[PDB]
């Protein structure tokens, strides 16, 4: 690996991660006895332990490319459970801010990384695994956290213009819009890793928030951790 | 409505579909009154009870376009809950023939129906209702069926050639290939519909088919009138 | 074959494919001896003499990979020569309800199935065989039948929308729409059969339908036996 | 128009068109009281009379986009009908230099000239009009002449390396390789001309020729003209 | 060579290129004693002397498919070194006619010509050398010629319609619009030929003229005799 | 802005932008009273002074999604100005480690994050600016520093396997690959941006480094003040 400078056995198998490097700092708080294993070209990674178990927190920045480099690293170094936990921005208009949603399938444009990875242009179903995603629900349950099930679009451009946005992927069975669960699902998929993942709420295109950061992670660990 | 022409209140808002009008017929003697209430083109369906709850079997055919017509047209005469049931090859060698498949997402090559629908070739999800595939789970176990859970390929063309056929589809995630899914998950997301697809194992690529068909259309038939 | 069960030796070289399975039962009787060699998966196959020669009448379904799959086998089974014969939607308003349109190409929207079987996105001309195709303009003229000769549309959505449909696919000299053709022309080119296309036009977008279905028939007959 | 600078009412609504300016001079001694009406950027430019009536000879250089520009224009000077008469390379074996091709359609590469013209990549069918191919066909059948009647690949790089060329488009249903075929067709269809193509043989990829070149024109001219 | 019957040793390493016979001819008495080394299909192409330094004029006619020829056939004679020097349409307000414009790219729409070259649809980077460039900015800067420097867009269709044509390509960068040198540009960095572009503005989409093209290709002369 | 939250006024017009946190900081040390204007996300971000002109250094992550949301936020803030300073692997054999390459163009795989911004599947001319890339070659010219002008290949997949990788590219007239870049000059082009590019070969896939880094900054900042 040479962007995540770990050494091997310092990751663990099992791992949460986020795109905000501060993130990762602020959850690593709630593992025992954190330890830096990484701060390289900022991305943060934290290794400890969580109800018996090791798990590590690793930062992924924003995007495909970026993602699947740091997914790429962490395997190489050990790692073959992953659960991206984020923030995203909801299509529909009855899910409120806070509130969390349970990924089951990523939309997304053909082309780039899906093209060097592939081969062709096949729409390659981009999906979590099955068994870990309903843990994450049982999970989320048990700690009565509103949360929401459906698929979400993983777009490669924040800022580009696009005035019938919302209506276009929400009339396509997407709830909600993020720019990393495409590239995590397929690549898993590619590379038999187990993968799925969890969002908070952030806006809606259609202290609290901390609260509710803080809320979701705990259910994540749990399902990491069972 | 120019395909099936039934009359109104004669189809049921659950619907178990296949492909072949054999299996339909077959499979209606597992209703209590059952009444054919369509036969134009072929496409046989039938309206009649199930653990007190009425419900419907249908011909679909062969392929995307065929299906979509035949979806398209139950729900203009009020169904909107669909379950497909047929048969499949596996794409991995630990699945014997006679075991069950419960669908979780559908690959495909883009273009044709799936760009006359979505307007452009972008990837949209095609995954099926998450809530009624966990049932389908549910209702299989509880009955002591053997089957395994994964995506599969949506071909378009059986007899096309390719050499790194299994291996391509395979390696991206595909546990089996049939013709269908990718067709009926879409456009059920684009249409609003709830949909799920469980598929009989008839070979294997990597009197006893007929009761695994049995068998398996049961536990269906459990979770529609679920 | 696994679609079509009829025994070799029990299809004709000679072959007239509908789509719908009732008509294939009616245009039998226009045989002399008509038998029935198959009807599994209710892909109806009649066998018997006209006027010096051993011809067959099978039905091929809806849709592309469904007529792709039911020639591929008819071939395996004997059969070299395909003349399809179905209804068809005038995109151009000087065309009649129940006149014919003899077909010499077929526009289509890439993908899925040409992709597979083509193994890349080039559009390959999807023509019907030109001296096959000049025998039915003749027959049809003998009859003092009313035609028309033309490209048409292979579409693979019947309900998909488009605003703007009839006057984007006219203005690209199509003169109808179907949903086959191309499919039939381009895989025969592949494997080496001589096919044709006559249409009755039973609708336009821009008891005199038997007699017409009929008349045509008996002119598709002659066709395939002189 | 800015390419042939031809004065309205010096092109014939019946035009034969050459890519070679050699060819267009030396067969424009075919016509009585030839004159030359365009010379600007080399595209040669003949108008006179055949058999009681007015025709023109034009030259269209080489690929697409030259005969496209060359088209257009004629077509605004009054020109509707149009015989392309060039040169090919057989891609069978059963072909002798010297023979010809009568043209019933055009595969090619999608993409540059055609999405600008037709919007989007729908593999629009690219064929000659039906009545004047068959003109042709009698023409050439009464000067005795040999000839072959198939689909041509229009190839728009004559140096591109593909060691599977000939394999390639002769198992896709073409038996010769040209350059500038689909264009015509296609922009044909979608303008309302009526066009068509003879091809003369000059080598085969799996003083003779003078005549054969000269024999082949007479026929176009007859074809033209009656 | 099939195109351009040039003997050996009668094309210079040094070639300006232009689309108009009329052109080649005119700039030809710019050098010392030219003479005509090739006319056949209208080619017209002349060598000669220029401030001591023998170099060649040759014509490409209009379009990719056909400079692609030239420029293969003119490499194959000896030439590694071309500067296209024709006409371009300005896509923005401020350039003036006669004014002249020194190209450092080239936008395109993908495939045909393209695709069969790359072998696939990579968007690969269609540059002219940087040095041969720069020199050509000194050259008209030092004849006091009024120019500007940008990127063009080389289209396929003269004739194709597009309402939002000029604020789309000007919007992307690009100040003008001609039709090979995309095709100049990919070639040659595929082939390792140096090339570079100079166009006269003869019309802006958003005697005076001859006297423009004779003063800058002064300039061009100049540079490929450097 | 979201992303970044520097103060407007916070942000120069000028922006020097690397991919590392790190070498953000490294840099910074080279300014004039630098201040930390951001630190979220990880996107460091310093402002100064540098040869009597106001100059910020920004750190823009891994990707073409990640540097395309922080060019769009700085903008917001004010700059239009942006110098890219990486690292890079060389396609070609003659070029050392530790030696610069300023880039012309670069070559992309479409799809994605370009489809959103351009709003179909356009090759755009991906180009830096004229003016600003020539004074980069004057400033590493001027400080004796060894450097190669050329185009790059911008990837979206580090770890994606291609066997024929370094052939293809760099026979493609790539002579390093890189992730940026392709993202940078189009969005540019699009904005009305002034944007170049250098990069540090660190590898040849065909403290010195520090030292290295060191003074192609100092040219950069130079031309970047020039
Ligand atoms: O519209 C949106 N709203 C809220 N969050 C996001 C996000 C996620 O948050 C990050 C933006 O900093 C991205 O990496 C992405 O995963 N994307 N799109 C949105
Ligand atoms: O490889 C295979 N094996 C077994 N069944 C199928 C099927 C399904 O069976 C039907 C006929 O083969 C199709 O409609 C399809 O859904 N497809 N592909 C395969
Ligand atoms: O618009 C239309 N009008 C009339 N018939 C058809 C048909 C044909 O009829 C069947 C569906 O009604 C298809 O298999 C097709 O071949 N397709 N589209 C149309
Ligand atoms: O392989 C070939 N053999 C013979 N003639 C041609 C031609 C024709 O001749 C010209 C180039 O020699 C083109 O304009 C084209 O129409 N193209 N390709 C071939
Ligand atoms: O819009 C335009 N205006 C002026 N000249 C051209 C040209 C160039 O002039 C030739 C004929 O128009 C072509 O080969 C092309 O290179 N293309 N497009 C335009
Ligand atoms: O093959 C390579 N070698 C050295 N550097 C790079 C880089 C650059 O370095 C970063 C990797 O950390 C990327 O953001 C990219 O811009 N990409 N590809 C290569």
């Amino acid at each position: 690996p040479v962007h995540i400078l770990a050494k091997k056995g310092e990751v663990a198998e099992r791992v949460l991660v986020v795109g905000d490097p501060g993130r990762a700092r602020l959850l690593s708080t709630l593992l025992q006895n954190p330890k830096l294993t990484n701060e390289n070209r900022g991305f943060l990674v934290y290794t400890g332990k969580y109800n018996g178990e090791t798990v590590s927190i690793a930062t992924h920045g924003i995007g495909g490319p970026s993602i699947a480099i740091v997914l790429e690293e962490l395997a190489m170094l050990g790692a073959n459970v992953f659960i991206r936990y984020g923030t995203t921005g909801a299509l529909v208009p009855y899910i409120n801010l806070g509130e969390y949603i349970i990924v089951t399938g990523a939309s997304y444009n053909q082309g780039g990384l899906f093209y060097q990875y592939l081969r062709d242009n096949a729409c390659v179903a981009s999906t979590p695994d099955f068994e870990l995603t309903n843990k994450l629900v049982t999970s989320f349950s048990k700690r009565n956290l509103k949360y929401y099930v459906g698929n979400v679009f993983s777009s490669d451009a924040f800022y580009a213009e696009d005035e019938e946005f919302v209506k276009k992927w929400s009339s396509r069975g997407n709830i909600a819009v993020e720019m990393e669960c495409a590239t995590l699902f397929t690549l898993s998929k590619v590379k038999g890793w187990k993968s799925a993942t969890v969002l908070v709420v952030s806006d809606n295109l259609a202290e609290e928030l901390e609260k509710s950061v803080m809320d979701g992670a705990k259910a994540v660990l749990d399902t990491l951790t069972s």
